[PDB]
């Protein structure tokens, strides 16, 4: 039914959401120097009529990578002192599977 239920990262369909919130993140709501990747990820997913919807809870931790940099998401993460950037979101994503299209519904961050 119209429920929301919990999944993990090892659905396809989960990770390419993911994906999205991640570039999004980076490319529009943060605007630190540095790419960020997560650090924890909390998923679920609601079958709605017309679409699928996913909600996710991150933990983003800055790298040490620039976002106009190459081969990212294997970028070690800042560890240093007083440098480590980290940051609490929640998106609420909404897909139309049957028709390659995806976008944010809403979303909420804040500094941890």
């Amino acid at each position: 039914a119209g429920g929301i239920h919990a999944t993990d990262l090892n659905d396809k369909s989960v990770q390419r959401a993911l994906d999205f919130a991640i570039s999004e993140y980076n490319k529009v709501i943060n605007k630190d120097e540095y790419y960020s990747r997560p650090l924890q990820v909390m998923a679920a997913y609601q079958q709605i009529v017309g679409g699928v919807n996913y909600y996710f809870n991150v933990k983003f931790g800055r790298t040490t990578c620039t976002k106009s940099q190459p081969n990212l998401d294997n970028c070690p993460f800042n560890d240093q002192p007083k440098l480590k950037e980290e940051e609490f979101c929640s998106f609420q994503i909404n897909e139309v599977p049957w028709e390659d299209k995806i976008s944010i519904l809403n979303y909420k961050c804040r500094k941890v």
